[PDB]
């Protein structure tokens, strides 16, 4: 039905939009600390602390499957990247502090993206 196509076409240009939002977000992680999942070989205990594990590659894989139905589902996985690292690392570490930064630089990017999702529709 034409309604399916109108939804498919809406999903598409949400995912085009989010690709730009993901590329921008990731460019605030130039050290690339969040760009690949934390390894359960290198960190065998991660899962007795961290319940929903996440990184930018995983966000990328899901995205190209057009797996984010709204901006809020995208925001939800980003906050996991951030929130998992803060939880598992002490405040004085490079890791935790990168997580605080990525959140702050990131909020600018997610500000405009809300304005571009509602202006486009
Ligand atoms: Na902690």
């Amino acid at each position: 039905s034409m309604e399916q196509v109108a939804m498919e076409l809406r999903l598409t240009e949400l995912t085009r939009l989010l690709r730009s939002v993901l590329d921008q977000l990731q460019d605030k992680d130039p050290a690339r600390i969040f760009a690949q999942p934390v390894s359960l070989k290198e960190v065998p205990d991660y899962l007795d602390h961290i319940k929903h594990p996440m990184d930018f590659a995983t966000m990328r894989k899901r995205l190209e499957a057009q797996g984010y139905k709204n901006l809020h589902e995208f925001e939800e996985d980003f906050d996991l990247i951030i929130d998992n690292c803060m939880k598992y690392n002490a405040r004085d570490t490079v890791f935790y502090r990168a997580a605080v930064r990525l959140r702050d630089q990131g909020g600018v990017v997610l500000r405009q993206a809300r304005r571009e999702v509602d202006s486009i529709g």
